[PDB]
């Protein structure tokens, strides 16, 4: 065969019993992994929710960095290779997707059997209520926290945060972004485009729900930045020092009274479920907040520009075998999550190339998007590889 220009996909099977049938036409481009895909039921209308179709629905498009994958080296060889892929819900739901590839020239033919059991019946999955746009409903209080946090950003006090008082903070913090960086961040969650973020914007880049970056993560991150020395717990010195580099002054009283109201188990530092119940004595309690919000503030800005992309890691248990991992917590209609996890085979009917062997592991950054109707799906993919 040749390098891949267009593909088609049979996808079948049942979830919860209730068999699907769908029938895709798409194209792609071999050199920069791009992918899209135009599915059609041949069935009626899809009964579950067409998300958790969405990493099933062509390695084929992917390259390497400085050359082919060992998937597109496998589809030109015709050889080829074979995927094996499970995933594993949280509600104890799980699916089985197997692959078999034929090529023609530059053209792919797909056909992947998706078996999925265990579904709650009354589940996001069965009633069709994964979506990729939710965000957090806020309290007032909670809105009267970030406002808080928003104004130790804004330095000169004028209502909005410019790329020079974003910089101000990550760099009092121990990040150096570059100008261009801080245009970006600030132009991802900049809804009014004047180049600054003021506190509508602030609060709704905080209330969104982002594909691959959950609450847990965040909290994981800022206990690591209060956390300087990285012992696992957050002392009175490194409480301060958050506090001052972010320009939140506090006498050694206040210090000691916000450990103190931390500090359940009362041995004087912050552990990182004391520091968890925290962020979850109210002018305390309020403090760490404001510290914590922006925290996680400086991350999710740091993060945005690739918020749509989720990671595949990749191994070689031998000259013959990938094994993939993924992690995707889907989002509800009501801005929940839902937690999956995947594992994938590939089977090679022949030995890949030993320079693959040698870059172990490979990591694999995808975007996709989905349009859905009950009968049909418009897909693209988006992905990038990297040693
Ligand atoms: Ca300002
Ligand atoms: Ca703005
Ligand atoms: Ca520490
Ligand atoms: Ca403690």
């Amino acid at each position: 065969a040749s390098l891949p220009a267009t593909h088609e996909l049979h996808i079948f099977g049942s979830i919860n019993g209730i068999d699907f049938d769908m029938v895709g036409q798409g194209t792609g481009n071999p050199n920069d992994g791009y992918e899209e895909l135009n599915l059609k039921s041949t069935m009626g209308d899809l009964q579950f929710s067409p998300w958790i179709l969405v990493p099933h629905i062509f390695h084929q498009y992917l390259p390497y960095p400085d050359g082919m994958s060992p998937f597109q080296a496998a589809m030109v060889d015709g050889s080829g290779y074979q995927v094996h892929r499970t995933m594993q819900f949280e509600d104890g739901a799980s699916l089985t997707v197997n692959y078999r590839y034929t090529y023609e020239g530059s053209h792919i033919k797909g056909e992947a059997q998706v078996e999925g059991t265990g579904f709650p019946a009354d589940g996001p999955v069965m009633t069709n209520s994964l979506t990729a746009e939710a965000h957090d409903q806020l309290t007032e209080e909670q809105i009267a926290e970030f406002k808080e946090a928003f104004s130790l950003f804004d330095k000169d006090g004028d209502g909005t945060i410019t790329t020079k008082e974003l910089g101000t903070v990550m760099r009092s913090l121990g990040q150096n972004p570059t100008e261009a960086e801080l245009r970006v961040m600030i132009i991802e969650v900049d809804a009014d485009g004047d180049g600054t973020l003021d506190f509508p914007e602030f609060l709704a880049m905080m209330a969104r729900k982002m594909k691959y970056r959950d609450t847990e993560e965040e909290i994981r991150e800022a206990f690591g930045v209060f956390d300087k020395d990285g012992n696992g717990y957050i002392g009175a010195a490194e409480l301060r020092h958050v506090m001052t580099n972010l320009g939140e002054k506090l006498t050694d009283e206040e210090v000691g009274e916000l450990i103190r109201e931390a500090d359940i188990d009362g041995d004087g530092q912050v552990n990182y479920e004391e520091f968890v119940q925290m962020m979850t004595g109210s002018s305390s309690r309020r403090k760490w907040n404001k510290a914590g919000h922006a925290v996680r503030a400086i991350g999710r800005l740091s993060s945005m520009y690739f918020a749509d992309w989720c990671v595949s890691k990749k191994t070689c248990p031998n000259d013959k075998t990938i094994v993939s991992t993924f992690k995707w917590a889907f989002i509800t209609d009501n801005g929940k999550r839902y937690r999956s996890t995947a594992r994938t085979t590939y089977t090679f009917a022949k030995p890949m190339a030993a320079n693959y062997l040698k870059n172990q592991p490979m990591y694999v950054f995808r975007k996709t998007e989905l349009k859905h109707s009950k009968t049909e799906l418009n897909f693209k993919e988006w992905q990038k590889a990297f040693t």
